Order: C-alpha cells, then structure tokens, then sequence
C-alpha cells in the first residue's frame, strides 16, 4: 500500500552500502531539476483530479481508471529499470537499477493482487500514459545511463510532494484520506535517487537533464488532466 | 454507460422478430427461478460493498478492484454466449445467443475505453469471480442450450433489483449515486431473455434449472461479500 | 425499552420448564413460514417509513402517530393472548399464552408511562391497525390453539429482522438509530414462539398456517405503508 | 394544522361581531400580564425540548409524548369553555366561550384524527399536565368569567412567541422546523382574547390575575422542562 | 481571552477587602434593573448577530468590525472608571473605581496584543458605540459616583447572561463556539459590582437608575444590531 | 469591496494615458522576478491561515487581527507612494506614483469606513508587517524610483495568484469564500506595474530587482505565517 520505490537497507548492499537517503543538498542536481519544474507542479495540484482528492469528491470511476493505467506504467517502469541494469557499464548502477526494478517489482504486487491485473500487454493505455511510457523507454534503452534517474525521478518526488502539500487541505476522514496517507511523507526513495545521481552530474549534459525531467513533469501534468475526462 | 444486455430493437431480426421485453407472467419459469433465490439477493443487499453505496462511503480501490473483474467476467459471458451459439440445438437460440454476444460487446467497451482492459487473459481473478465464470462456461459449453438463459439471468435482473431497492436509501447527491442510474429501470435484458426461456421451458428439467440459477446467484453473492476484502 | 415479549427465564415454569430459544431447525414450520412471505418483508423495507428511519428524516408526526397505534395494538394483543389461554385445552399452551400475555403487559408500560396511554379503548385505530387487531382476535377466540403461535409471529419476527437488515444502513449518530438498538439483536422471543409451535405442527393444517402468516405480514406491510400519508 | 384556536370571522356574530384580534394597546391589561412573566417565558426558551426542536435533534419519542399530554390538555381546555359558557356572567360571554370551545373541537381534530387520541379519560397525564388542568378547571368552574380568558392566554400567546423566536435559530431543512411553521405568526387568537378581556378589565381584581397568568405561565414551564425527562 | 472586569482576589484590599460577588438579594437594585431591561435582552438575542454566532455563520467582515468597535469602548470605559475615581469623594467608590480601571486594563491588553490597537484616538467610532460611550462619560464626569455603577452594569451583565443563553444552542465544534467560552459562566464581575451599588442604593434616585440602565442596555441592542449592516 | 490598487482608466491621462494593464511578456522582468519567487508563494499556500480560508475553519480572530495589520500596511504604502512621487526621477513616474497613492486612498476607505481605523499610528504593528513596511518605506526614500514597482509588485500578484489558486478547493458555500471573490480575478492592477517596470527595465540592476522582489515575497510568507499564531 504505502507508495515507495526506494531500496530498502536490507538491499544496500555491494557498491550501494554507502548510498544515503538524507535531503539532497541545495546546490545538488536534484533540487535544480525540481525548482525548474516547479511552475509544472503547481499545475499538476490545479487539475479536477487533486481538486477531487482534497474535496473527497472525485468520481471513483476516474480514480480507478487512472490506477489501471498507473499498473501498465509502473509494469513497463520496472521493465525500463530491467533494461538500464543491462545497458549500464558503470557497475554501481548497474547494481542500483537492478535493485529498483527489485523495488518496482514489489511494489506492483498491489497492480496484481489488489487490481487483478496481469501484465502491460493485458491494458490498452490511454495516449498520455502511453507516451510517457514509451519516452522512459527511450531514455532507458538509447541515453547514458544517468539519465535513467532524471527521467524517473518526477514520478517518485511529485506524488509524495502533492501528498505532503494536500495533508493539510484533505480533512482526515474524507474519502480520499487514504491518498495522502500512502503517498505522503519523507521522500526517501526521491532523495536515495537524487544522491545517487549527484555522483553521475559531471558525466551527463544539465541541459539536456533539464529537458528530460520538464519532459516527465509535462508528461505527469498530462496524465492528472486527461485523467477526469472519462468522455 | 447504463448497464443493459439487452437485445435492441434493431438487431430484433428474423426469427428474434416477435421476442417481448415485457415482464414476464407470474407463473413463469423467470419468477419461479427468481423468487426460490429471494433469500440470496437480500443477503446480497447486507454486503459491505451496497453499505457503503448507499452511504457513499464504499471505498474506491473496492469499487475499482471489483470493476475489474466484472470485466474479466463480461469478456467471458460474451466468449460464453459464443459458444452457445456455436452448440445451439435450434436456429432461434443461435440467432439469441449471438445477439446476445453482440450486446456484450456494445457493453464490454466500458471496460476497453474508460477501464483500460484488453481481455481476460490479460487479468488475473479472484477466486469466486473465476468459479462463477468456469460455472458459466460449463453451463455454455455442456448443458441443453436453454440452460444458458437460466445462468446468465442472475446477472441481469439482481443489479437492477438491487439498484431499484437502494435507491430510495441512496441520496441523489452522494457519491456512488451514479451506481442506481446506471443500473436502475425496468430490466428488460432480463425480461427479454425470460421471455426466451419460457418457450423451451418444456425441453428443461426445472429442478436442474433452480439448481443452476441459484448457483450463479450464490455466486453473486460470493463475488460481491469479498469484493470489500481487500486482504 | 427493549422491545421484546419472550417469556423470561423466571417465568420458565411448570409445563414451560424445558422450552428453548434457539433458532429454529431448517426444517420448521417457522422457517417455513417466514421463506415464504419473504417478499412481502422486503415491501416493508421499500416502505417511506423505513427509508426515513435509515436516513433519519422520518417525520417525527408519523413516527408518533404509528407509535400510538402500535400501544393499541399491544393492548389488544395481550387481551387475545389472554383469550387464547382462556380457550385453550392443551395445558401447555395454556401455560404459554397466560406468560406471553404477562409479556405484553410488561412491555406495555411504555405505552402506559412514557406514552401516557390508558387503555385500548381510549384510542381511535386507523382501518389497517383495526384489521390487523380484529384478525387477530379472530384467529385467538376462534381458531385451534396452534395459530394463536402463527399468527402473532410476524409482529415479533418482522421487526427484529427490519432492525437487524436497516443496521449498517442506519448511521449510529442518526436520529432515529435507538430503532435500532431497541428492536435490534437476536429475535430470541419469535424463536422461542416458533420452538413453542413445531411442537403443535401436526395438529393444524399448514396450508391455514401459511395463509394466517402471510395474512399478517401484509398487515404489518399495509400498517407501515399508511403510517406516513398523514394526509 | 395551523396551531391557532382564534375564533374565525364567520363566527364573529351575534354580540361578538364587533371584536377584534389587532395588536392591544400598550397599556392593555394583555401585555402588563405578558410583561410581568417574562422571565418565564426566557426559561421556556432554555428548556432541553426547545433547544432539540432548534438543533433538529429532539427525541422524537419526547416529542410524541409530549403530543399526546397536549391532546390531553386540549380536550381538557375545550370542556373548561364549556364550563365557562354554562358559568358565564353574560351573554356577551357566553358566546364568546361557545366560540372558543368550537375553535378547539376544531383543532382538536388533529388529536383524534393524526395522533389516534380518542379523549381524555383514555390517557394517563403526566403531574404537570395534569396540575396544570385542573387549575384551568379550577378558574373555569369556581372564578369569575373574566379570569377564563386570563388563565387561558399563556397558551395561546407563548406558542406563537417561541416560535417566531426561534425562527431564525431553526434551518429551514431542519427535521422539527414545522414546529416554527405551524405555532408562528401573528397570535391573533391571543390578540383576540386580550381585546375581549380589556373590555372586562374594570370587572376584575387585577393583582389576582397577574397571580392565575402567573401560575399559568409556570405551568407551561414545567411542561416543557419535564417533555425531556423519559425517566 | 475570558472577557471578565472583575476586581480579583488580590486587588481586594483596603476598604474593598469585604467586598463579595455572591449573586445580589432578589430585592437589590441589581435585578430590579435587569428585570426591566430584560425585554431588551430577548431583542439583543434576535439580531442577526447573535443568530450568526449561534449558526456559525456570522460574517468574520461583522465580527472583527464590532470587535475594534470594543476595543475603542473598553479603551473609554477605562478612561471613565479612571474619572469616576478622581469625582468620588467617597473612599470606598474612589478605591472601587480605581480598581475597575485596572480590570479594564489587564482586560485591555487583548485589544492592544491581539487586535494591534493602539488607543481609542486611533479609531473612528461607528455613531452607536461613538453615543454609548459619551453616554458612560457624561455619567462618570457630570453625575452622582453610584451612578457609575449602574450605567457599565449592562455591559458586564449582558454578555455573559447572552452567553449562557446561547450554551446550548452553540454547538461545541462551531466555529464561534469561542465566544460562549469566553464570555460565559458565573457573572461575578457584574454580581461584585451589583454587591457594591446595594451599599449606596439610599443616596441615588431610583427611577433615575433605571433611565440609565435601560438606556445603557438600549445602545446595547443599537450596537449589536448596527454590527451585520456592512453597508 | 474588490481588492485592486489599479488606476482605473478615468485616471490614465498625461504621460499615463497609454499604460496597459495586459499581460506582461514572456520575457518580462515581471515574469522574472514572479518565476524565481514561486517557492516562496508555494509555501504561503501551505500557512494555517490559508488551509482556514479553503476549510472554512480560519479563527475569526486571526482573519480580523491580521486585516487591522493589513490596514496599517496598506495606510503606509499610500504614504510611500507618495514619497516615491516626491523623489520621482521622471514626470512619468511622479504622475504613476501619485495615481497609485490616489488607488489606495479609495482602497483604503474599507479601513476607515468597515474596521474603524484611523490611521497607521493608532495601530501596534506585529513584527513582521512592520518589518514589511519599514523595507517598503526604505525602497521608497532611498532607492531609485524604478524599484518601487518592484517593491509593491508581490502584494499586488500575489494575493490573486492565491484566490485562484484555491477558487477550485474554496466551496461556494463555505464561510470565507468571500476571500476568493474579492482577491481573485484577472491581477490587473500588477500587470499594469509590471508593464510600467519593463520601460524602466534598462535604468535598473536586474539582481537588485530580484533581491527586493525575494525580500518582499518573503515578508508576505512571514506575515501570514505569524497570523495565526495569537499566542
């Protein structure tokens, strides 16, 4: 239930004993692809969708319907990690995007169990989730292996931030609480990622990783907006 | 997206000319089926998953979970319906039963388009929804062709007997009220296809009959008590 | 408070020493009984006066004027228990019909004290509670022992399970919830009255049974239906 | 079931044809009674019963109970004017007694029509209720005739007060705001019987019927205060 | 925050040590001025005001106006308790007022703290509070000392008897539920002060003090009323 | 009661008399000063003050506490103006300066007229909005005039940025909805400052203007933090 991709201490283990979960620092890789979205994520917490999840009032139609197609992106995500561990010749990530798609691969025991879902082949997505899904493809099996951490790190940073920023606007026993709960607080899995990345900044181009994480952010805005419009 | 199967008035053609939707007459074998299994369908009505309808406070990872294998199950009573016009004894039951394929499939478009499901295969059930579905696909596959009309009837008279009963308990602004609208009415599905089984009632072993609509109707209930363990 | 008319264990006495109120057997009448009026039970449940207990909004008018009635009923229902002892020659029964009248009375205190009503005859029944009333006491002074049992089942049997169904519909801080609680729980005096009556079953005619029982459920189901057209 | 027991223009004949219900005159024996009591009244107004008929949360049982101790009084009352009549020191009097015992048979209507009260004698008043008429009795049958119309003002005036009171404290979707809907608006009932009383106003002892408006006032203070008390 | 005027414990010293704030003797000047006002008292409590504190719904716009309003009354009130204790030639009213004056500072630091007031000057009056204060001024600087005293009783009576009033009709999760809290309870401010005027009810003019108090309680109801008229 | 310091179109004559109030550029320094400020506008949406506007739930005494203080900014900045006017570098920006101390002039009437303040020194500012005010009053002595739209652009973006932002979580029933109303909108009022700047844009040091911008957007975050905080 609880949303999080992080690897678990129990998996730190190899080149990855020392990698830290703790804030990243101000002038981190990390904090500059976020501020630069940030206009993004003010829209993202103005679409019907998180309107509907503070209010209690989104149509359980539309959050079923975007939880299917969050299964189809979260089954080809733990893919996208699969194929980056095989493409990557720096060992360290190697190990790290091994023990992501290790992370991925339990979290989606709820897209299999609790929503009965197989696989990605088995949903038709909607163009939006699909886009963005075949744009983390592309990143993952074309680009320099860091850029696999720009392009993931919008879908495991924005949730808990809305979660974090809605707590105080979603009235605890309304029907959506539930959102905020499984999504909310410290967003170590985003922060173990931006520590990891932070060792790579010198052998990727900040432009171009700028691009790639405004991409996603777009991609995630996309998403929430065409998520309430079930006509 | 109101819920109906039945035959529409257009594809009423050749020998499906003359089918009725009309209510069936109280000695038929439609009420004598429904009214042995009135002691199911109120226990269906004391399930967490129609308290929490009429107080619209059904969780919504119950009612989306439970949505998708309600596709799962939909996709395989249209493939049912198939078959039994593949074995059926008589040129009118074929012509029904592929009829009744087609309004599956008029239907099963919520399930591509707003829900995301390609096909069964591509789910993975829950117990009780997969041995209701292998129960209908024995009955299809078989059993005489009337014994199709007989389990399938659960399916499309209990949901809007149930919608027409909570109605009055569900107010026209809390959230699930658009359950009732999209499954209230008068039953025509229903009626129509008991209007069918009425004239092959002399081909059936009745007792066989009460037997197999309360199976299917049992499942009902099974499908609809566990839908809320999320477990 | 508590409405119930089971005959305590203090008054367990003589020919009443060894009477049980466990449910009874699959096999008895009063479960035969009751299966076969259920649907008139679920009318009742369809009635305006119990979707206004369930949503609190009950007219608070209509609520006290059935109320009224009701002291009526009970009044009259004791004296036709009392006829019935008077009446019967079967020693046992004798015995059972003088406690249940003592349970009336008991129960009747309400009406006395908290509803301030003196006597049957200071009431002006509605036509529905009058009838219901004068059937009873027909059946008391005029037929066979036996369907005194029959016919006083449904008025302890009915509302139990009202309350019991209307329960989880019925939120705990609404109005009219102490229905609930008051009516509520196991129906320990109807199965008590039905392990009274299997022991009698083959001295009547089920058939009469089956029309006696029936014919006071849809008294109860006409009693609440005129209870909110006060007009 | 407007609560007012004013007596209609189209019985206005005969030696009442020319009385009145406007406003009386500020140095009306009326309102020096009115005056006098309104600490009373006040009190009325913090009663649990008014406060749950504000909130929309008086026990509909307190409410009931309390109906029926009124029907008590009302039938009471109306026999008390017929006393009066048969008393009366006048004609003028006489007629307006006659008047007022036929304005309460015909609110009376309510009481055995919706709430099923047959008469007095058939229910068991509460002591205050009961105290309370007997002292009307008492001023009735043993006073001389102008004290009838004082002892019998607190009821017709205090009803009307409270509820234009508690208008704005009560919502309008509020389950008891016909409480505020039938007992509000101008008392021209009591406004009627104030201006028959000035005209007597020389005939009595003016210190004496502050007592008997007193006692009456009192007494509708403890009927309200004991309505809550189910105990 | 407990809006009192008290002089406490601590400050009873000198001729003021004996000084009690026992509810006053039912022949006191004390509730022989409250009881004629109190038909003004029922007025106060049907303005829109009060009614909007009771529901929540007072305009926060109508409440913060009246509150600097108050502050500017309680800024003067301390400059006429100070003026009254420089007129009185009678030692125990010197010390009496003085004390007043010092309740009404400590009381005042709330307009000062909270409400960023710096001193009535500062402020533009409305022309109600603006009269009622020249009103207490021209009582404390041209009339006799115990004069004083009847004219702020109103205001140290009034608010917590309103408050008390609407206890039970202010929900305790309601948005002013605060000024129930804050304002309620025992009155031993205005019981203290009713104790002290007793002593000197021999040398003023009774039906004077009258005049003073109705007309205190009078610009009262002006101010309550005028405060929900923001045009 | 629309907050606007706009000039309205009746006072755009002079040198103003082609001063637009569309959108500024893309490019604008508006645009940069407000992008780099977003996470500090971010986090004013996260303030207590803000989660009681959308809740309904805001003390009424934090509302009113910090509208005084706002008064006191507001009598200031008009102050201010019109020492930006007197030290005016240009004509056009004397005559700019002195028609928007004439807008707040009509603005501030809500301060005189609704809250009853007369000036800012009969006002005790907290810390914060003094600190505020100080800073703006320093921008205005002794900086070149340019910076002064600077200054004065964050009250003016700001407080429309965040009533649309929560016009969508504020429900049109709740009790300070008025707060969208009357802040929200098309921020005409700032787009015509900014479109004033960008003329000035090469007179001034683009990294002092970002500076001034930060330090005022920071005030604002201070301010409605502290403003619910009345310990």
């Amino acid at each position: 239930r609880k949303r999080t991709f992080a690897i678990p201490a129990s998996r730190l283990t190899g080149r990855l004993t020392t990698l830290k979960s703790d804030v990243p620092a101000a002038d981190s890789l990390f904090w500059k692809l976020w501020n630069g979205s940030l206009d993004t994520a003010v829209q993202v917490l103005q679409t019907d969708y998180f309107k509907g999840i503070a209010a209690g009032t989104l149509d359980p139609n539309a959050y079923g319907s975007l939880m299917v197609q969050d299964g189809y992106y979260c089954f080809r995500g733990r893919d996208d990690y699969a194929t980056a561990a095989t493409c990557a010749q720096d060992e360290t990530l190697r190990e790290f995007f091994k023990a992501k798609a290790k992370s991925y691969d339990e979290y989606n025991e709820t897209y299999h169990q609790t929503w009965h879902l197989r696989e990605a082949s088995g949903l038709i997505p909607g163009t939006d989730i699909k886009d963005y899904a075949d744009y983390e493809a592309y990143v993952a099996g074309s680009l320099a292996s860091p850029y696999m951490c720009v392009v993931m790190l919008p879908c495991e940073y924005l949730w808990p931030w809305i979660a974090n920023f809605l707590d105080g606007y979603t009235p605890t026993n309304s029907l959506y609480r539930f959102w905020i709960e499984w999504n909310g607080g410290t967003p170590n899995g985003a922060y173990q990622m931006g520590n990891m990345l932070e060792q790579y900044r010198d052998k990727i181009d900040e432009d171009k990783a700028v691009e790639i994480f405004n991409t996603a952010m777009n991609y995630e805005l996309k998403v929430f907006t065409s998520s309430t419009i079930l006509t």
